[PDB]
């Protein structure tokens, strides 16, 4: 009778990379009467926050914002958090990764380029080969190329060769970008805090949780109760459905 | 007797990356009451903000915020500006620039390396070869090593060769990382905007306006009265003896 709903971000309670419904916002609210809510997303905590209110007010509207993963966490309105990539990989098998990419990404010859083509996070490396888009029509103008000559997939293929049995996974940032991160780091990672927190059952509502999806594994997990969802209206029916028949 | 008086900033009217002196803030407005008052910096127009006052104070403060060389341009409390690098240099050149700097960085082999190696701005790309340290123990790290092996000077030599008659420019961006920018992207720039503005006089007070400097080129340019300090109470110090005899 100590419940934590867990919830995936983007398709989950929001339209992907936008703004929550606010009849969404009030539901949670009034679930959170009943059981603590979270929230675990690959974004940043930025990013998360963005979507899910006004400034930092995401802390307070959830008992426990995980952010990149996990590797962030907030709970109940403090930071509590966090783990860097470079402490779990160490600097060597780090830079070769970097390297690697450095390497790869000088010999692609495209339309044009931007910068930050390898961004350090806490929970993983953002690598953005053609560059970061610097207006909304470059950012459509890199998905159409990036669909036509997958350029981010034949990254990964090479990536995941070089790699291979050394621990690193890699997901989609999206459009624009892939991450990597350590085998383990994924959407799991936040489990291992919440572990110590003392849940009599911890209930995870996510849109990927089918395998390739980046809710799969959370979804699996033996100590998750798990929920397949399509839209965030989804979500809601099913939280009425188990705690407010 | 329209008056511009236009000042860098490291070292001139701040501490290098540091606050202004309350004192020199001070005096600034009194300037003011006979003259209008500007700065030009390398730096963007966030970490220039930063150093003159809280949050978007520094374009109330001052009639003129030129960043990013002028790239960048506040006039009487809005945003005027701005040009982009791109625009400036056509893609494939461009490119050619940015390859040619991850393929070099690619076959560094360090102690460690972060992230952001090549960073967009809207003047300049900065280009940091061992990346952006996570820390100050990291930045300081970085320092002492590129001093040692003289990380950013050999990179300089071996792009200045490379693209020797092609129009790039190259100067620190302080410790850790170099800009690159086109020829006449110094602290010039920003002279083109003013020269309509109608000024009787425009005096330019800057702390490296010796050869090699990144004052040199805007205090020798004639359009200006050139002025060279040494520290922030210097810079004081002369203009009570232009203005305030
Ligand atoms: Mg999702
Ligand atoms: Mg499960
Ligand atoms: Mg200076
Ligand atoms: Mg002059």
């Amino acid at each position: 009778e100590r419940v934590l709903c867990l919830f995936d971000v983007d398709g989950t309670l929001t339209p992907a990379r936008q703004k929550i419904d606010p009849e969404v916002a009030a539901f949670l609210q009034k679930l959170r009467s009943r059981v603590q809510i979270g929230v675990v997303g690959g974004s940043d905590y930025c990013k998360i926050a963005e979507q899910l209110g006004d400034g930092d007010e995401v802390i307070e509207k959830f008992d426990y914002v995980f952010a990149e993963n996990g590797t962030v966490q907030y709970k109940h309105g403090r930071l509590l958090s966090k783990q860097t990539i470079q402490n779990h990989l160490g600097e060597e098998l780090l830079q070769d990764l970097i390297n690697f990419c450095l390497s790869y990404m000088a010999l692609l010859r495209l339309p044009k380029k931007r910068g930050t083509f390898i961004e350090f996070r806490n929970g993983m490396l953002n690598i953005s080969p053609i560059g970061r888009s610097c207006t909304l029509e470059e950012r459509i103008e890199f998905s159409e190329l990036d669909k036509k000559e997958k350029i981010r997939e034949k990254f990964v293929e090479a990536l995941k060769t070089e790699f291979a049995g050394k621990g690193l996974r890699f997901s989609r940032g999206g459009q624009i970008s892939f991450d990597v991160f350590p085998e383990g780091w994924d959407k799991r990672y936040c489990l291992d805090s919440l572990d110590q927190d003392s849940f009599d059952t911890i209930h995870f509502f996510g849109n990927e949780t089918s395998p390739g999806g980046n809710d799969f594994e959370i979804f699996a997990d033996p100590r998750t109760v798990g929920h397949s969802v399509v839209s965030p209206q989804d979500t809601v029916q099913r939280c009425r459905e188990i705690f407010f028949p």
